[PDB]
């Protein structure tokens, strides 16, 4: 994993989890067009505007944690930490992301995300995606690609 390689645009196309948060703010979510660049500890800072009630953005940070393609993330629409990994990337075409977290024993989320360089997903990819959701103990239910917004993602 060539970390320099995975800076620049990228656009989520693909969303799989069973967080409660997604549980229920899984069909209002759109694709959203995220811009990677270095963090001050040397780690990744990610600038995603996105479509919500009919166009906002935020900064996530992306703390290194100890390997090269792993990361920590703090608190997003919840409050915890999560590990954040690189299953496999093509810096030009895709990355596939696993997220797991744990607000305590029994209470354990996992969150696979797809981000793609352009806003067109292959077939081929949605199958990648779609295998190794259900290999993490998810189900269709689970898994959604993410609408391409008219708006706020181009401007």
């Amino acid at each position: 994993f060539q970390q320099d390689k995975f800076l620049g645009r990228w656009y989520s196309a693909g969303l799989a989890s069973n967080s409660s948060w997604f549980r229920e703010k899984k069909a209002v979510l759109y694709m959203a067009k995220t811009v990677v660049a270095p963090s001050t500890e040397g780690g990744l800072n990610l600038t995603s505007t996105f479509l919500r009630k009919n166009c906002e953005t935020k900064i996530m940070v992306l703390q290194p944690a100890g390997a090269p393609g792993h990361y920590t993330y703090s608190s997003p629409h919840s409050g915890s930490i999560h590990s954040v990994s690189v299953v496999e990337a093509n810096y030009d075409e895709y990355a596939l992301l696993f997220s797991r977290g744990t607000k305590g024993p029994g209470q354990d989320f996992r969150m696979a995300t797809l981000y793609s360089r352009t806003q067109t997903l292959k077939d081929e990819l949605k199958e990648k995606f779609t295998t190794f959701s259900k290999a993490q103990g998810l189900t269709e239910e689970d898994i959604v690609f993410l609408p391409q917004p008219d708006k706020c993602i181009q401007e």
